[PDB]
């Protein structure tokens, strides 16, 4: 009856929406590509920075070249959005629209040495996030299930590389000054915490071909693994760049072997649009609409927003603090022991340490 | 430049949007409406079966008229809908709507008394649900943060009332039996501790005039507490409907009230509709786009479907027995105690249960 009229709608209405799958594929694919580039310049910018223009420069060159070339191809493939484009998303590309003409200055400092290799990685980040919250809202507008799974797997895995080349850029300025204050340690943390989020969103939405190459491409790290534990545990060799370096290099080579994924999750998603555009009611309206699926997409820009905050940062410390002074009095840990434990039960339960702080802190009538 | 463009079209498109705001608000109400309609056929229903076809047959019979003439405002509401709707929302409308016409089934059973009182409120759940479901798609089309920013505190409040109707509900089973289950008991505090979030997000982003006529018409009831701790704890009455006559009255002035306010927030997001119709970019965005509001929006859909499903209510389930034993292990608690402390835990924190046992479970290397 009336039914069948919502239904055939729904159906026009989705039917159309096939024909954009190409343009927003592509979007999508060049989104990740300028940040793929933006990422390997702000690896350069930060060693030329880190090493007092001794090395990189070379690097920090040819990267801001590729980023001007991905650039392009960026804005060419915004085209095919300014007469389409929703107001959510068009606010979104404003805003991302509006940091890229930062490069100009951004680089002229960096180059020049006026500008601290912290202050540099913010801004490259900066532009990076506005960047990847295209993606979320990009999906907002896409009807087809099997698409918009694979949309939110694709971002997910991008966030969590992002937040990868993060960690690589906090632990090389900690490795280079031969100290992590407990603030640099703690956001070392908060970045390799929050790809756990990012790493398991991607493996329960992608396909298992996806996966497979994922497990076998990008197996841990024992190098990076030991270095992470001497940034937490330890002070680092004073060997004036050189451990640094080996970091670098070796997160480098993982930010490789995640792009070789990523590549191939944009190829999948490319040929799948193509695929389709070859032509109980509850549980069918579930996996039609994927509820759950596209708010894990919008709980992971949510985190990436957190980590950017310091209103966010500083409220988080406030429950963490707390949680060690729970430890320091129940327990008899010392400050440093008690935040080692709440680290440590942060990686083998896989959350971020507030999650810990604050589930102790729920149960603290039973201490 | 090409900012200005990109800005220039969002606000051009927002503007554009102003004039779908008075159906959408107009639908939103009377979706309101009806689904209070329903929810007062549903304690009807339930009273008549409980009560073996001895109480309730007026009631049952005027809330069935009532309810008709709602889904009539409600089918006009939905033509104006059409010519806007997304896909998603198309589909939200078609659920909601494939429900409806089986009203005259249930109603012939209810009169009948071939079915029994939780099936009966079951189903009279069920067609709420997805008739709830369709109000937080419509901000799928509104681009105004102020109007988007109502519908949400609104839902908020609308799935609260709707879990305080299965409250009532339940406890008068319950109350009817003389009995509390396992089970039984288990449902209703999942409904009790459900209305916390609901709430608290209606509290975080309704006007102050809002939530002040919340505080003052919706003042807690002792009554009714008092009752909670009866069917949580000991064996009620044997009392032959007495209990649970008193328990269904206590709810029923109680949901009125929260009715009283929701009409409220009708009218004001109305006006606010008509009044608009007649009129650092990370911090622009945000207050644009609502991120947080959206999210909250997110987490009550879940949280609804969690408490519609089996698998997911035994998922739950197996936390929290996981929980009592580790309080029956590292501290000697009776298996009834161990899930009395966390039911305890649980009010004491404003969470719900399985989030209770979440915590324990997370951080149980330290009793360990």
């Amino acid at each position: 009856p009336e039914v069948v009229d919502w239904f055939a709608r729904a159906r026009r209405l989705q039917k159309q929406q096939l024909h954009q799958l190409a343009q927003q594929g592509t979007l999508a694919g060049q989104i990740s590509a300028l940040v793929h580039m933006l990422q390997c310049e702000r690896g350069a910018s930060n060693i030329w920075l880190c090493s007092g223009g001794r090395l990189y420069a070379a690097e920090c060159r040819a990267g801001a070249a590729l980023v001007d070339e991905q650039l392009t191809r960026f804005y060419a493939a915004l085209e095919p959005a300014r007469d389409a484009a929703s107001s959510a998303l068009c606010w979104r590309i404003a805003c991302a629209v509006w940091y890229l003409p930062q490069l100009a200055a951004l680089r002229k400092r960096v180059r020049d040495r006026e500008i601290a290799a912290e202050e540099a990685t913010g801004q490259f980040s900066r532009i990076i996030r506005h960047l990847l919250n295209i993606v979320p809202q990009l999906n907002d507008s896409i009807d087809d299930p099997q698409i918009a799974g694979r949309m939110v797997a694709l971002y997910s895995f991008m966030q969590g590389k992002e937040l990868a080349g993060q960690e690589r850029a906090l632990g090389a300025l900690g490795f280079a000054r031969g100290q992590f204050s407990d603030e640099l340690r703690q956001q070392l943390v908060d970045r390799i915490d929050g790809q756990q989020p990012c790493f398991d969103s991607f493996q329960a939405l992608a396909q298992p071909p996806q996966t497979a190459l994922f497990a076998e491409q990008c197996q841990a790290s024992l190098e990076i693994e030991q270095l992470r534990r001497v940034a937490c545990t330890r002070q680092p060799p004073a060997d004036e760049g050189e451990t640094a370096l080996r970091w670098f290099c070796a997160q480098t080579q993982r930010l490789e072997q995640l792009r070789g994924v990523e590549e191939l999750l944009i190829v999948d998603l490319l040929n799948a649009a193509d695929a389709l555009l070859e032509g109980s009611i509850a549980l069918r309206l579930d996996k039609q609409l994927l509820p759950l699926v596209r708010q894990q997409a919008h709980e992971l820009q949510q985190l990436s927003g957190q980590l950017a905050s310091l209103k966010d940062a500083l409220e988080e410390r406030k429950l963490i603090e707390k949680a060690k002074s729970v430890l320091m009095t129940y327990q008899g840990m010392q400050e440093e022991q008690a935040w080692q434990a709440l680290r440590k039960m942060a990686m083998d339960k896989n959350q971020r340490m507030v999650e810990i702080a604050r589930a102790l802190l729920t149960v603290k009538a039973l201490w």
